[PDB]
RNA sequence: GGAUUGAAACGCCAUGCUCAGGCUGGCGAGUGCGCGCCACUCAUCAAG
């Protein structure tokens, strides 16, 4: 259920979507890790709307990005 | 129920491969070559 179908990105790009239960299956990226650069966070509604970024690492395929609700990377 | 640099977003309108042009003119399968040389139907059996 959904209150409407998620896309990825665009609406055009439906998003078939899955709760999982149990451990996460085996990226194509285990063993690598890749640097991606600065990308988007979130949008600072709350600060007219500013942009925030962060570098992205991509170690073995997860990316961890910092809490955007944090006062260190907000304005 | 506020925000997935999102929410909205046609490649679309239309356009003969056509006009046409012998595969033709003509060329003996032909000259010739015994099925032939031989070979008993035959040795018997009343008519009732």
């Amino acid at each position: 259920q959904s209150f409407q179908q998620p896309c990825l990105g665009c609406r055009e790009f439906p998003a078939s979507f899955e709760l999982l239960e149990g451990d996460v299956p085996l990226s194509c990226y285990a063993g690598e890790k890749r640097d991606l650069g600065y990308m988007l966070l979130d949008i600072d509604f709350e600060r007219d709307m500013t942009p925030l970024f962060f570098k992205a690492v991509m170690e073995d395929g997860v990316i961890t990005p910092p809490s955007r609700t944090s006062p260190e990377v907000r304005a």
